[PDB]
């Protein structure tokens, strides 16, 4: 029984095609739109190894003897393998060693070492390492040493004569009985953040079709609202709704925060959505920071406009303000420039934005807001952010436009791929025509 | 402009009658559905009075100067603010600071420090607790020792002569900069967890309101399910999809798993929600593990037949299996009765279900899963748990019914509250008629 039996042994994917496999990822749903809009799939095996040995590269280039992740996140990264992701980023039941030799070992909650399986390079499936007080009580120590234990040998095994173990993030419990191994616990978030920067032919074909499987569920998110505001009941948990369901219907995996907001709670910025009935002639602003198919982020922001009125000047003059902050800053992207160097030459925000202005003007993403974050000159931090833009690269573009005591803010983003010669939005979503003029 | 104009400055729940402020929380959907349901609202204030009542004296009980919390379920607990809750669980830009003699301290994201004005035990909005790489690159030191310091300061005012602190999680970087101010770091999250442990007056009330609401949005997906499965298109994700629309339509915060399965794919159990296209006479089982209403978790779970034909015989069996081990542990609950006393008297499951039964069968519940966990004999950790129950507790009662090799899973779960007298199972939702027989 097949997934797409207008096809052979695989997807277009990689991925099997069996409607009864372990492994989840895209719907036909999303599969049927991609097609449509002519999007190359990303080969999900050669995509996986990308990964592993740029990973297995930077802790080789390091000179460290390995990088133990207990972080979610970083465990996608270097396995692709998802459980009980959202449990797993506050109760941290999972770990993944990767040594030095590219030899990788996944500890994964005790009744399913199965959901690893499908990924080669996983090359075993153990369980213990889940090292705090929920999992085990007072007895956190016994397992932390046995888990300790484990890492110890086979890095003697497949990293001899190397002390050194980046951890991303660690239980104390865990750090002590590593440290009494006789590790240097070396920053794991510096290795796996500088590893997840450059993506791959394989990562950027996933985030194309990321991109457009978000895109057409924020479509649907405001064909709902247009149709909606003014029936006095509709509220901005209702509108948000759409974007959860779409996203979920497409294979996407969860939202990041709560940032939709209508009317008057849009300024200040960073107030969450709610159960505020939405009204005509308001501007409801949002941002996606969405975790959607083949868990790659798309994390996007609009503000719309929905009433008949035409909206205030100020609005207008806002919205084209954004608009014009993120295509300058954008053409500063090439493969070469330094990071500071973007800080310092960002566009200039009005006087009346610049209090209430967004806490940097450009992010990394990847599998979520990722590493660098270039902040604008008046926070930028010397000698924090000391690199490069290189091919393979991918950024969000910001623009939080908001007046001080204000009425309202206007949020955009926009996504952005580094190439060899400069760069390429990925981002096709229009911005509101009213609220352009 | 009034969330409720039939009513005065306040909701029945203490919080502010205005559709403008910056508080989220029930919507208009959900409150109408509890007054229906005839369920008495939380008086928040108090709620979040006890909760900081009970962790204060948790802190002192243990003679420790403060708790330092990073995990944001530990900050919603002491604080019951949110401040995009899921990019929080794994950028850790918040901190939270319980002094011994109870003053609070927040520091938010820079540019938000108005989220947790609403909560006035929380004395101060400060900034720069966020001490990992995505936010400060090759930078993060200078900023461990500035935030170290500060809560060297407001302890030595606050805890005068007290040297150890609970962190329930920290980085690296924050480890050793506030050792080097001279605190003893302790274990934060033995100290949360068993605070956690202990629901209060309101805390009941909003769990209340958050069952119903989770059981509400679990009806509705039971509707869509049983009224598409058989269309050739509806996948697992489709129905999954109802259940986080519906859960955020009455201001629920996210889903924790990925835990729906249809058909083959229910067993083993543990294999996540995705593409299959669900087909009728077949078992779907599901496990809520949802964050809703207050930000109250409802954990619950259900096995599904959907088709015009019986079910098989060992599904029907399997079924008033798990009914009958959840109801006989369930039994047990009493005040006073230990953790282990649990675990050595539970219901003896089938010999076909002891290898690939539930890793629990009992666990807490609150903001999410909770301490404790009550694991099968053959698992149990002598001294690990060692402790009795209390009237305010709240837990989980599991069962999965797993055959090995097998074909399907019934994985059932309800959500009880230990009483003076004994317990009191605060789950309503029905058994599936076919299943049960
Ligand atoms: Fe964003
Ligand atoms: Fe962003
Ligand atoms: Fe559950
Ligand atoms: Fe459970």
């Amino acid at each position: 029984r097949k997934i797409d039996p207008s096809r052979g042994a695989t997807l277009g994917d990689g991925s099997p095609n069996d409607m009864n496999r372990v492994e989840i990822g895209p719907t036909q749903l999303a599969f049927a739109e991609w097609h449509t809009a002519r999007l190359d799939l990303p080969d999900l095996a050669a995509m996986r190894r990308f990964r592993h040995r740029r990973l297995t590269d930077h802790v080789v280039a390091r000179g460290y003897a390995g990088l133990l992740m207990f972080d979610p996140l970083n465990i996608r990264y270097a396995t692709d393998s998802t459980n009980m992701q959202l449990w797993n980023t506050h109760n941290p039941f999972r770990a993944t060693l990767l040594c030095a030799d590219g030899y990788m070992v996944m500890w994964d909650y005790k009744n399913s070492p199965f959901l690893s399986e499908f990924n080669p390079l996983v090359r075993e499936q153990r369980a213990g390492a889940d090292l705090f007080y929920f999992d085990r009580g007072d007895k956190v120590d016994v397992a932390a040493d046995v888990f300790a234990n484990e890492v110890r040998i086979l890095l003697r095994d497949h990293a001899p004569g190397l002390r050194r173990l980046a951890v991303d993030k660690v239980m104390l419990h865990g750090l002590r009985a590593l440290q009494a191994q006789g590790f240097e616990i070396m920053d794991g978030e510096e290795v796996t953040e500088k590893a997840r920067s450059v993506k791959g032919p394989d990562e950027i074909r996933a985030m194309r079709c990321a991109s457009h499987a978000c895109e057409v569920a924020v479509r649907k998110m405001e064909d709902f609202a247009r149709s909606k505001v003014g029936d006095g009941v509709t509220c901005e948990n209702d509108i948000w709704a759409i974007l959860h369901s779409e996203n979920v219907r497409r294979g996407g995996e969860w939202i990041e925060t709560r940032l939709l907001a209508s009317g008057p709670r849009s300024n200040p910025w960073f107030q969450e959505c709610g159960p505020r009935v939405c009204q005509r002639n308001e501007i409801i602003s949002f941002d996606t920071d969405l975790v959607g198919a083949y868990g790659i982020c798309t994390d996007i922001s609009r503000s719309w406009w929905i009433g008949d009125q035409k909206p205030r000047a100020d609005m207008i003059y806002a919205m084209q303000h954004g608009v014009e902050h993120i295509r300058t800053n954008m053409e500063m992207l090439k493969p070469g420039v330094m990071i500071p160097e973007l800080s310092a030459n960002t566009h200039v925000l009005d006087a009346k934005f610049q209090k209430q202005k967004y806490g940097c003007l450009m992010h990394g993403v990847g599998l979520c807001d990722e590493w660098p974050l270039v902040a604008y000159p008046d926070h930028a931090v010397a000698g924090a952010y000391d690199y490069p833009l290189e091919p393979g690269m991918t950024l969000c573009v910001e623009a939080l436009i908001s007046e001080e005591g204000g009425d309202f803010s206007i949020k955009l983003e926009d996504q952005v791929l580094i190439t060899e010669d400069g760069y390429e939005n990925l981002t096709k979503y229009p911005f509101d025509p009213a609220l352009m003029g």
